[PDB]
C-alpha cells in the first residue's frame, strides 16, 4: 500500500522515474521540476 514503483500507467516521467495514473499529476509535476520562486526544503 503506497505511492511509487507499483502498477503501469500511460504516464511517466523519463526525468525522476514518476509514474501518474493520470496526466494532470503529471502536468504539474512536470512544471515542479523547473521552479525558480522558493528554494528546497531539505
Ligand atoms: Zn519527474
Amino acid at each position: 500500500g503506497s505511492s511509487g514503483s507499483s502498477g503501469e500507467k500511460p504516464y511517466s516521467c523519463a526525468e525522476c522515474k514518476e509514474t501518474f495514473s493520470d496526466n494532470n499529476r503529471l502536468v504539474q509535476h512536470q512544471k515542479m521540476h523547473t521552479v525558480k520562486s522558493g528554494p528546497s526544503s531539505g
